[PDB]
């Protein structure tokens, strides 16, 4: 009877755990459609061109590796605030915001959730859409808050339950927290229409809810960054002080370098100055200061005009390509002879497709074809290339036949 | 009355907060002697030679940036386990250990403290030496445990209170947690003598305490890595299953890239397999997966024979140099005419000197001379170069005169 004899075997991650099993498969045809990760049209990991050149300059600069302030590299801190908010922004231009570099999206989410646990004096309830990014629960639940839900997807239809959403939303108790995904809602890929968005804006403002925005896909929903941040900016200009979390994992393909940011819209510059002090104190007994390489790559790109341009050409290139694969997917399905309606594939936006497949169908895809996706039926179309679109399609067809 | 109006201004970090103030000073003679950071003999940030070459190979390799498993890069994971444990080790050779890449030392400490909060069923008490690394409190206290103390320094003497230590230690309740620093106890730079260490080993084993080892300075205490890990290995071979935290911030000068590791000595390989599962689950709702660059730099050096050799030559070079500055310090003091006994400067080991200066003396050093150190009288001698040894010495003398 040792210290840890009582410690039982936990299960593998629901998403992350899929790459671990994918890795062991010997099928030379295996496809890893589970994590949200981008592959080029040869189905190879794609390290963006502006990333490769930003590395070379850091390199060339011969930089030191000294600890960064607890809140992160300032330029990166400020360049994100601005990319999230728009440069003309009154919030941004008044300096009533505090952005802290975090350990990507996940890590900004958690510093935030931990900020709310500690200073969000009006409620312990965080309302997540139905469904949501499976990690959002444990994020919030280990942080110390309570989890709730509001209706969002309509599986009979393959779209938003806008009536059910505003019924749940207009009834959440005042001063509660509501998580809303900026764009490329995960795992559904169905976002409120701008129209829908003005209405949610109203109810949130009216019920006085703390709006927490998750923006892990900025530029993946429409292929335009500014367009993808509309919703967030529409909120803030309606006078809603939201908190937000950003990831550069996907739009800059910085996955394992981990660069991301957590921001709070405050009342004045002075309040901003005090929420910062307190966020630092929270982050010091955590990991002390943040990972420098991603932060430095991102900043040089966000802040060097030509790198900023090259990056948007490349973000667009990525969005288009997912599109081309959606398209090509539905068509081989028809071609294979599927009888099913696959229109949601092409209708959905972002890196995934919320397919509808059941678990037995997922399970045989894995086992007869070496096609790994999450058991909720989600596949990452981001990771399909010109050369296995045909394979997936036939597989999807066989197990669906 | 906004969401955050009640949020008050917190104070700046006790250590980290010193670099922030140092930064603003305009004195062309300012010295930053507060964080534990290495400067070369020109008093410039030193990016080690094996680091610079390990970067070039990664570069050259054209590597991807795909997410790393939740526990980190395997090679790095395994190379640290081994650097901490020795290759002949029965623990290591039996595979009864689980090492997880963490967000440096701070970040491994916290995943660990959070592991103990969740599975350490026998106590909520962590005993820290008197004094200890100021961040150890909030680390453990935000994690959810209780803080206690055992006597360690003897300020009348400028050494260990070994009698007072074993009295407190032999009286800690059974199954409690005791933090012990591997080598280069911070902030004192006074370590148990090997002899002392065999005795502590006994009491810990005898009272059945969970020993948690902090090893942020491996190779800084004696200039030899294996020698610096004696104590930890002596423990484990006495049959004490400790947990440990490692930082590559200082011995590899990876400060802001953040590479570090948290390890648990378990009973069998199978228990190891289950503590891992559970550590992952704990880390997924935290920052999800860890920062890749430091982990990749460290691994290539730990695992490539010539990089391993070059790194130990360089670790030694660093240890010697701190020594040369201790030496040179005491001597300009004599030379300036100090009457005081400065023998502890040269007696103490690691990156610092626990000087004895009081707070008024610290305060005028900052203000008349632009010499920043922590208010506990700690200075980082690591950061003195051949060219300002004379400056510091005269300053120390003036305010001490
Ligand atoms: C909606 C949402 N929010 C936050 C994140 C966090 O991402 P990161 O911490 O790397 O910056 C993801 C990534 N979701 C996944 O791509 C996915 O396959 O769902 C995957 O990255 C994951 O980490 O689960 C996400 O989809
Ligand atoms: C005793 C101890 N344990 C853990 C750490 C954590 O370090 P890291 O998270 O970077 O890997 C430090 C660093 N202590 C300091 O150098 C110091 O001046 O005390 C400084 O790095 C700090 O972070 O406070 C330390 O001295």
């Amino acid at each position: 009877s040792s210290w840890w004899s009582h410690v039982e075997m936990g299960p593998p991650d629901p998403i992350l755990g899929v790459t671990e099993a994918f890795k062991r498969d010997t099928n030379s045809k295996k496809m890893n459609l589970g994590v949200g990760a981008y592959r080029d049209d040869n189905g190879k990991p794609y390290v963006l061109n502006c990333v490769r050149k930003a590395e070379a300059m850091i390199a060339a600069k011969k930089m030191d590796k000294e600890y960064l302030p607890i809140a992160g590299l300032a330029d990166f801190t400020r360049a994100s605030a601005e990319l999230a908010l728009g440069e003309n922004s009154e919030a941004f231009k008044s300096g009533r915001y505090v952005t802290v570099q975090g350990i990507s999206g996940t890590g900004s989410l958690r510093v935030g959730a931990n900020f709310l646990q500690r200073f969000f004096k009006f409620s312990r309830d965080v309302y997540l859409p139905k469904p949501s990014w499976g990690n959002h629960t444990p994020i919030f639940r280990d942080a110390g808050l309570q989890l709730q839900a509001y209706r969002y997807y309509d599986p009979k239809t393959c779209s938003l339950d806008f009536t059910g959403a505003m019924e749940d939303i207009s009834k959440i108790p005042e001063k509660s927290i509501i998580l809303l995904h900026a764009c490329a809602h995960n795992p559904t890929g169905v976002d409120p229409r701008q129209e829908q968005w003005k209405e949610l804006a109203s109810v949130v403002k009216k019920r006085n809810l703390l709006a927490y925005f998750d923006m892990a896909y900025q530029g993946f929903a429409s292929g335009d960054i500014n367009r993808d941040a509309w919703a967030l900016r529409h909120f803030i200009e309606q006078g809603i002080d939201v908190v937000l979390s950003q990831s550069y994992a996907k739009n800059m393909g910085l996955y394992g370098e981990r660069a991301g940011a957590f921001t709070v819209i405050c009342r004045d510059a002075e309040e901003a100055k005090r929420v910062e002090s307190q966020l630092k104190i929270l982050i010091r007994p955590m990991y002390s200061n943040p990972p420098m390489n991603g932060a430095r790559i991102a900043s040089l790109i966000l802040n060097t005009p030509e790198l900023r341009k090259e990056w948007l050409v490349e973000v667009k290139g990525m969005a288009d390509r997912i599109i081309s694969m959606r398209t090509q997917l539905v068509s081989n399905l028809k071609k294979e002879g599927s009888s099913h309606n696959w229109q949601h594939i092409t209708d959905q936006i972002g890196m995934f497709c919320f397919t509808g497949l059941k678990p037995e169908q997922v399970e045989r895809l894995t086992k007869e074809f070496s096609i790994y996706m999450t058991k909720d039926g989600r596949i990452s179309v981001a990771g399909v290339a010109s050369s296995n679109v045909g394979y997936l399609a036939h597989a999807i067809h066989q197990v669906t036949k």
